[PDB]
């Protein structure tokens, strides 16, 4: 099953209390960018050594309680440090100011590289800690099995797979630090339906 599950449709939650000094949502709320922001840059003469840069989290606007759900996104290749995965409401309150009984999961992206958190319970063959960043990354959350899988959509290949606690509501979760960007992707099937609509509604005579 190419997308292993039904495509889960959502947008970035403008109301989750994200840090809007450092994170900017685009007009559709389907892209988030990390920025230094005005307060830092207007005070930049004071910075000669460095600065404590917060990791700024944001979640999707729609929760998962049950079932199998898939979604995909593009991380900007230049991104300093980005995390992507899932998080329960409990964990979110910390971030927003055995594996199976851990209620979140994140992989780290940066420098156009995908970082595999760990490989336990799989001695088969030495696996890379660093992979090239896929132009498009997929997540499959299976609440029945309590598993989350991360996919390189360029190669159609699972990169990482982990037990996760689904006893409570889970949200698509993201975090950005330094400059970076994440764009939520729509399946090509959505594009072909958009085209039908544009031709049906918006094709006039001269």
């Amino acid at each position: 099953m190419t997308p292993p599950a039904p495509v889960f449709s959502f947008l970035f939650d403008e109301k989750c209390g994200y840090n809007n000094e450092h994170l900017l949502l685009n007009l559709k709320r389907d892209r988030v960018e990390s920025r230094a922001g005005f307060n830092l840059l207007l005070a930049a003469e004071r910075i000669q050594v460095g600065y404590y840069t917060s990791l700024d989290y944001i979640i999707g606007d729609t929760g998962i309680t049950k079932g199998k759900h898939f979604w995909a996104f593009r991380v900007e290749p230049y991104s300093y440090l980005v995390k992507v995965g899932v998080a329960s409401s409990d964990k979110l309150q910390e971030w927003l100011r055995f594996d199976s009984s851990q209620p979140f999961t994140l992989v780290t992206i940066g420098m156009q590289k995908f970082f595999i958190p760990k490989s336990p319970t799989s001695s088969n063959e030495p696996e890379n800690r660093v992979l090239p960043m896929p132009t498009s990354i997929g997540i499959f959350l299976d609440c029945d099995k309590g598993k989350v899988n991360f996919y390189d959509m360029d190669q159609m290949k699972c990169l990482y797979e982990r037990q996760v606690d689904c006893s409570h509501t889970l949200y698509p979760a993201f975090a950005l630090m330094g400059s970076g960007g994440i764009q939520l992707e729509e399946p090509i099937t959505a594009k072909y339906l958009e085209y039908q609509e544009d031709m049906a509604e918006n094709l006039y005579f001269q």
